[PDB]
């Protein structure tokens, strides 16, 4: 999976991450309105008036399992694959505010309007791992962005981890530590024409666009990926109107994208980028596509009733 | 630009192009119908009954200039820039089938049949290079495939060079040769699960998929695309249904796009997959989905007056 | 710089260090007796009868400034560069052995006899900075290795980590950590010949020697070294003699040599490997050549006094 | 293997090449003295007054059959392996200088000057390759250098083909147009110190030097060997005395020395850098090291009766 974050001219969210599997969840977008009643799994706090929320995900036992969601104050949250590093308690932990893992996301949007306030927040939480009936448990880690800014929540054995994330990007394994150290490598690829230089007498000039960024790796493993997507959404020249951001984001996503064929996995079967997903705070939009259709679904939150009390997915 | 063609287990033809440029010339869904009547410029003769052809192009002089191509019976072809390496002649050459640049994709969907139709007459084929005073002239290489083989014309300054392109896929500069002893440095490069090994007393284990394809370029330069896309048209599974094969090939060149900031052009501007089109000769449709629109349409031959005599476009 | 460490079929000590830099400092073979009397500066606790130490440094108010140094039992020690994540305390610690970084090689070497030894007792050892006020701050972190394993002992903000280096190599920045999760990314090179396969249509052979290595980084940087020299020692094939072994330990260190105009560092100078030094323990002999000079020669200690009281600095 | 070439403010040559294989064929210096006594296998005309040439060869059938040499006015000449590519006549060809592929050296070192009087011979020269029933036979092309400039002689199907060498530097596979052109994919390395960027609010530092080098390949496959030494061969900061510049000749080979354990051949064993010769025409000088002793042996041109008739070797 990869995630991404970008603001515009006037400071409004973009956000969207890829589904890289090799089987789908049966998925959805799912609307969570603000009447909704939902207890905490551990009694952890929240706001008396929450925040209306749209995202991807499933429902188990009545509750919005959220694989990536965003609320109507542009900040935004997704879950992405860590294993071999995550690492939870599965005992709740008093005097903190005790999450369940699948309800993170849920209690993030619902609760708070900044990456500010998920960040103070966060210094007195405890992230409690509580298997759910027949899945195994999920080992993720966090990216959550609004419109200034993004964060990574990387929980591991010896605590939890709060990154500023100044590329505004994740992706897997290894350390959020690893993956910026490891761009430095790149610090020289340029997005500019090679500029015709000699070796000796031979004279070098490229053949045309692309050479001054020759060194960016290809391959679909984590690291690699983090590095081509922390480039591409680095270089991307600031867009100003919703179609032009809307587009620069499933464009950023899809420079990393997984094709069949590319990459096994453990069991045998290639892994794919089974949908992409993303939000607009400036129209309060939740947008999709997936691996068999590439148009550009989209889901606002004004057509649907966030003073409504149950949850709705759109198929 | 990079072209890609494959096959399914019927032996359709699958083709398709990335069009990766800074600007766009208003081209088009371009229909050129069976009754419509062309004139070659130096006299090259062709079918009696030309076939209906359809693809991307403009119209220039009531002539119809495509970028690339496809006609009724699975031969598909496309033009892609090879400037510092293309060469041509301004005259034509008495005695052989004199056609101009331009007029090359039209003349090929027009009036052959098979991959092996063109190779067979391209033995005696002059590729002629018409000198406008107020343009650059295109400097191009072409790749034409059917629902067997794909190859590619490389017209320099030593003579035309026709490779069997079994990689079914082209890019940019340089030359095809250099492209396929590239792809050589890359040979042990898997889409397998990395399988854990040792260094000395180290083990070393894969953080999961994409570990085996470790070595494959990332950039968006033209060798660095051809080996990226060559790695993955080889790769895809075979599909057995129209959208799945479709899918696969808009998938295997949306491998290689060229994403807005990524790489600026000597004039400046970036360098952007503008639009990227496909052919099935299953359906004898034609595909294309644009930079600012991913939804791909479909444009069926079975949706136009083929015996009509004027030229179909319709805009974006 | 780059230090390795391997052993013989025998159980022997071979260690080996790069020194890449952009001038000398006037280092010499330096040799340490047992009759040598060195007062600790923080009142570190050694050994009674000390080990002989014989290794390469310079003498700065009579203190033996070790830049690698081995004892007469196959413990070595060498000290790399680690600014930027290097940092150390400057008090000591009541109830703990304080040692001082600039004597830390020579206190290792002199106290102990494995590294079994040193990472028991570095559970109770705090490295204090003494900063002399004109000079700037020594931030350096070290490869401690013996005739069965090696660690590396990076002092850092967060206190001291003791990594066992199952590569038995060590470049410089960023951490220990981070060079190992590197190294994942090259876990499907091979030194084997690179089997013919195929992409396509397209048959896939290897030119020769060397295509399955394809992937190890070439460039002269600390992340890129570490890799490069970590395939290198990993499958070095196992030598039995002595003249082999050192052959063996002066081309994996020459593997990443760091050539004239290679690099320039921040002052615009080159850094270039100006000398590289070896020890073995089967003959308890330090080896060393520059890059003026590539011939090795040997300084045994066997040829000097071992239980004399002055330290003996080899010129020439 | 590796050919390089270089000179100094003084217009000196200084040449070399390493020796990568499995085995050795007993090869020693070889000293062919002016007196000596040469018939051509096929006629090919020469100097009256021969020059007189030292290299590294064998002898076979009294005649010497030389690796790499070098003749007294300052030209040098080696062979390196080109099986795949390389392609003779295996017969005479009437009107031209017929020259036998294992003579080619001698017959270049003996009668020729400079590279530009070679180069103008070679317009009527045929490579005829004589074949004898045991031994296979060599398939090889060759680095020619003064101390001016270097060219390239890759005889081939298709004709002979004479490549101005701009980066003075060869390898093996593939043909010398597809070194050069690889070579554009890495324009952009540079051995400045790599300037702080940012990539949005991240901001990007070097750990220290060669950062602006990644890039360069660290393989020792036949490409990567080439994009190595060419850049380090053209970065290398000028020198301006004989053992500065034997000091460079045997830095710059050793940035692409084949150690052991790092690949192995089609037969199973592991490919190393067995020896490393070098000329130097400001004195006349072979200098030669091997994989067992990195030690320098010099064999001045001036300590041999270069009047006498007969070949001179110097044994192991
Ligand atoms: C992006 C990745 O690579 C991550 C793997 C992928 C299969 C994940 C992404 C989101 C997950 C779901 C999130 C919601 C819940 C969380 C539950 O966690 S548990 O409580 O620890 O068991 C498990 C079920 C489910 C639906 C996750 C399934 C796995 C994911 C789709
Ligand atoms: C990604 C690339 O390789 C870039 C290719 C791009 C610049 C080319 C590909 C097809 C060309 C057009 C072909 C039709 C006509 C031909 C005219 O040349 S002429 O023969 O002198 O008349 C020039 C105009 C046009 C529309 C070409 C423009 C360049 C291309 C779009
Ligand atoms: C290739 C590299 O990583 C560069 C390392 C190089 C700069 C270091 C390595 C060993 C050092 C010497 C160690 C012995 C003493 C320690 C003294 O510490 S201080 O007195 O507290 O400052 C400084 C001098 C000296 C000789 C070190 C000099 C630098 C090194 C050679
Ligand atoms: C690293 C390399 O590319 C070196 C390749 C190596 C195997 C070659 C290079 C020089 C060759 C020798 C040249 C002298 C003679 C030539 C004879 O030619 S033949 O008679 O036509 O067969 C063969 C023997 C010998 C000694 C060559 C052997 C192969 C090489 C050492």
């Amino acid at each position: 999976c990869t995630g991404v974050r970008f603001s515009d001219d006037e400071g409004n969210t973009y956000f969207g991450r890829n589904l890289d599997w090799s089987f789908s969840y049966g998925e959805t977008i799912l609307v969570t309105p603000r009447g909704y009643h939902y207890d905490t799994v551990f009694g952890a706090g929240g706001k008396a008036k929450p925040n209306a929320v749209i995202g991807v995900g499933v429902v188990m036992a009545d509750r919005p399992m959220y694989f990536d969601c965003a609320n109507e104050h542009g900040l935004a949250i997704a879950g992405l694959n860590f294993p071999g590093y995550a690492s939870f308690v599965h005992e709740p932990v008093e005097g903190t505010e005790n999450v369940a893992t699948f309800e993170f996301p849920l209690w993030v949007a619902r609760n708070f309007d900044s990456v500010d306030e998920v960040e103070e927040t966060l210094r007195n939480v405890t992230l409690v791992s509580q298997i759910v009936p027949g899945q195994q448990e999920s080992l993720l880690h966090w990216f959550i962005g609004d419109g200034k800014r993004s964060i990574v929540v990387e929980q591991m054995a010896d605590g939890m981890h709060v990154h500023h994330d100044d590329v505004d990007v994740l992706t897997n394994q290894p350390t959020f530590d690893f993956h910026m150290e490891n761009l430095r490598n790149y610090m020289c690829v340029s997005n500019e024409m090679a500029e015709p230089t000699s070796w000796g007498k031979a004279s070098l000039t490229a053949w045309g666009a692309g050479v001054g960024m020759h060194g960016i790796p290809g391959d679909v493993s984590s690291p690699s990926r983090f590095v081509r997507v922390a480039y591409t959404n680095a270089h991307y020249p600031q867009q100003n109107d919703e179609a032009a951001n809307v587009s620069r984001l499933f464009h950023t996503l899809g420079s990393v994208q997984m094709v069949d064929g590319m990459a096994k996995m453990g069991d045998g079967q290639f892994e794919r980028t089974l949908f992409t997903s993303g939000y607009s705070s400036k129209t309060n939009t939740y947008y999709m596509n997936t691996y068999d259709d590439p148009a550009i679904r989209s889901y606002a939150m004004a057509d649907y009733d966030m003073d409504s009390s149950e949850l709705i997915s759109v198929a």
